[PDB]
């Protein structure tokens, strides 16, 4: 009935997870019905998560809202699109510079596998959050 994110404003006092996007102002951002590009952190990148990257990333601009649910950005981009631009923009509007010597490269991370057609867009594995 309702869009995943929309429900966050609809929730009768749900977990802070719904408010984290609401506060991050991504309640209107995640609403994108189109495609979804997820930068997927590997097991060693998931190891960057524990009070590390996302902690500084929360101190950073609205990107929190992206982090919470799917760590995703709307707009199905394959590695070739990101690198062509040399930068990537979050659903919120946060840009991250793309590199690429041989694999795709995102911020301080390296892409293990991208061009992965996700549910709505694309997934892209990085070794570093």
């Amino acid at each position: 009935m309702a869009t995943i994110v929309d429900i966050a404003v609809n929730t009768p006092g749900f977990s802070t997870l719904v408010t984290a996007v609401k506060v991050a102002n991504l309640v209107e951002a995640l609403q994108s019905p189109g495609p979804f590009t997820v930068f997927a952190p590997n097991d060693d990148a998931f190891a960057k998560l524990p009070d590390g990257t996302i902690t500084s990333l929360v101190q950073n601009p609205p990107q929190l809202g992206r982090i919470l649910k799917y760590h995703v950005v709307a707009g199905a981009y394959k590695a070739t699109d990101l690198k062509r631009m040399g930068i990537v923009t979050s659903l919120e509007g946060s840009t991250i510079p793309i590199h690429g010597d041989n694999p795709l490269e995102v911020k301080n991370a390296t892409v293990l596998a991208a061009d992965i057609e996700a549910e709505n867009g694309i997934i892209h594995v990085i070794d570093t959050v």
